[PDB]
Parts: structure tokens; C-alpha cells; sequence
DNA sequence: TCCTCATGTATATACATGAGGAAGG
DNA sequence: CTTCCTCATGTATATACATGAGGA
């Protein structure tokens, strides 16, 4: 069923990143039940749930019996994101407290928000 | 001048390709004759000029030299109008008769392997949960 | 001949990092 | 001493092209 799907896809991933697991390393590590190793690609698609529902649940078993067996990089939102990017037109340069202020709105911390500035700037002196 | 540097990346694609290297390989071979090892993203944001213009040049200088001096899968990139092209098309008919891919393949000027695969492809995500 | 399917390898994208400079006044 | 930049290039994760095995 979906909703199972959709909520250990969710748990998973949550899982996963607490315990210090890239989605290379879990790739690797399924071999202790799989007796191969699935690709980055792989976890990628199951965690997105950019598969089959026969294909997901297949897997949701494998990933759950190596679960119980067994920067760390943050998402920014698509409404964050493209809210920040926002923010960015007005004044492509905030300081101090302004990054706080807006961190503090979306409730991420002062860093990414920071070095996504910083990032956004470096875009915009690209050639193509 | 930066058109010297925008036809050296288009060119530099190709040659890879048509010699034999990924932008994998490319970052590892240039590692046994300069000394360091490039990541595939660097790779990458080269020949897409994905980088500053500074950066972009010398990058070009070293790998410039080695291209040459290599003269001793494959993929296929398919440009923003034949996915155009493609798109409309699949909207039309969702799965072409060998007739039709053999055509398509001729008009966008790609191999009528590449043609199916992609119409495969992209019946296939639509089969998706998410 | 060609599709469906699971899952891979080649690329492109989003988030990081380290060294080295600016200036508080 | 601190605190936020620029800049070349990094790693972790998302996407696009490809494979091979069986339907049948």
C-alpha cells in the first residue's frame, strides 16, 4: 500500500542520515542481506520514490531488514528556495542581521542560508 | 577571445567521445601527466563554461595540451529542439511504429537506437508512484 | 522485431569547504 | 579576534541515457 510506502520512504531517509549514511555507503552495506549491492542511483529513486510500486516495495523490504540490522547536507525547500531567490533580486548581498532575520522566518539555520547566498552570487559571474 | 573559448568547449566534448573518455576518465588520465586528480563536475562545468571566466581559461590551457597528446556506453546528448521535437511527437503517438523511429532518428539525425530508448525511457516514468 | 522492467553508468545539479583578504575604528 | 566575503573545486544527491533479459 502507498501510505506504508510513502511514510518508510519518508522514516528511512530520516533514519539513514542520523546514522552517518550516505546513499553510497547504504548501497554498498545492502550487501550484508542482499548478497549484492544496489547503486546510488538506486537509493536515490527509491528515497524520491521515483519507482514502480512493485519495484519500491521490493526494496522497502530489503532497506528495512538492513535498517533494524544496522556537512551532513540539508534540503532546502522548493518554496524556500525559490523564496530566498526572491530575496535575493531585492538585495543580492544581506548583511548580518538580515540573513538572521530571514533564517529565523524559514526557520533553517544562519549557514545555509549564508552559503547559499554566497553560492547564488557565484552563479550570477558565470559564463554560459 | 571568448568565442576562441566557447567553440574549444563544444570541440572538446566531442573529441572525448570520439577518442574514447568519459568526463571520468578525463579527470584520471589528466592526473597521470599533470599530477592532480579533476572531479567529473569540474569536467562538467567546463565544457557547459559552467564556470568563471578566469576559471574557464585555465582549465582550457591544460586541458588544450592533453587532447592532443591523446592521439594514441557512449553516450548521446540530444539538444533542447530534438527533445522538442520528441516530446510533441509522444504526445501525438505514445509508441511510434519502427517507421516512424527510423524516421525521426533520420530527421533529428541520431542513430534510431537512441530514438527508442528514449521513447522506452519515458513511458517508463510515467508507470512511477511518485 | 520491439516492448516491459529492474537497475546500471554517464552526466548535471545543490549544497560545502578551505585559504586568504577586508575592516571594525 | 572576529565575522562575513571571493574563488576554484570539493562531495552528496538528482537527473538523463543505456543495458540485457524474458514476454510470448
Amino acid at each position: 500500500g502507498m501510505r506504508a510506502l510513502e511514510q518508510f520512504a519518508n522514516e528511512f531517509k530520516v533514519r539513514r542520515i542520523k546514522l552517518g549514511y550516505t546513499q553510497t555507503n547504504v548501497g554498498e552495506a545492502l550487501a550484508a542481506v542482499h548478497g549484492s549491492e544496489f547503486s546510488q542511483t538506486t537509493i536515490c529513486r527509491f528515497e524520491n520514490l521515483q519507482l514502480s510500486f512493485k519495484n519500491a516495495c521490493k526494496l522497502k523490504a530489503i532497506l528495512s531488514k538492513w535498517l533494524e540490522e544496522a556537512k551532513r547536507r540539508t534540503t532546502i525547500s522548493i518554496a524556500a528556495k525559490d523564496a530566498l531567490e526572491r530575496h535575493f533580486g531585492e538585495h543580492s548581498k544581506p548583511s548580518s542581521q538580515e540573513i538572521m532575520r530571514m533564517a529565523e522566518e524559514l526557520n533553517l539555520e544562519k549557514e545555509v542560508v549564508r552559503v547559499w547566498f554566497c553560492n547564488r552570487r557565484q552563479r550570477e559571474k558565470r559564463v554560459k
